[PDB]
C-alpha cells in the first residue's frame, strides 16, 4: 500500500522537524510534499471507491429489475 | 471536481515554496490551508461514500429477505 | 467522530499561525501534525469503506448466483 509507504514517511519527517525543532524550513517545506502527495494518493483510492460503490449500484439494480420482472 | 483544484493549488504552491527555498513562511502557511481544505473536501466525499454504503447494505437485505421470504 | 475532531483542531492552529504571522515555526510544525493525523484517520477511514465495498460484491453475487441456480 503506498499510502501507507507515504504515511510512514511523513511520520520519520516529522520526528525529524519536531527534533530540528528542539534545516528545518526545508524539511517543513518537504514534509508538506509528503502530505501532499498522501492526500493526493487517498483522492486516487477515493475516486476507486466512488467508482466502485457505482458499479455496485447497476448490480442491484439489475437484481431488483430481476425480480420485478419475474413477478410480471 | 473541487478536491482536484485544491490539489492543484496546492501542487503549485508547493513549486512555490520550494523554488523561494531556492514570502516563505506565508507560503508554507498558505499551503497549510491549501492542505487542510483538501483534508476537509476529501473528508466531506469520504461521509458521502460511507452513507452510499450503508443505502447498498439496506438495499442488499432488502432484496435477501424478500428471496428468504418467497422460500416460505 | 474524530476526523472532525482532527479538523477543527487544525482550524485552529491555522487561524493561530495566520494571526501570528500577522512561535510561528513551532506551530507550523504541530500544524503539521495535525494534518498528518486527519490524512491517517482518514485512511483508516477509507480502508474501512474498502473492505465493506468488497464485503457488500460478495452478498450481490450470492444473490446473483442464487438467481442463476434457480434458473436451473
Amino acid at each position: 500500500p503506498l499510502i501507507e509507504e507515504l504515511i510512514r514517511r511523513s511520520e520519520e519527517q516529522q520526528r525529524r522537524n519536531e527534533e530540528a525543532l528542539r534545516q528545518l524550513l526545508s524539511g517543513i517545506v518537504q514534509q508538506q510534499n509528503n502530505l501532499l502527495r498522501a492526500i493526493e494518493a487517498q483522492q486516487h483510492l477515493l475516486q476507486l471507491t466512488v467508482w466502485g460503490i457505482k458499479q455496485l449500484q447497476a448490480r442491484i439494480l439489475a437484481v431488483e429489475r430481476y425480480l420485478r420482472d419475474q413477478q410480471e
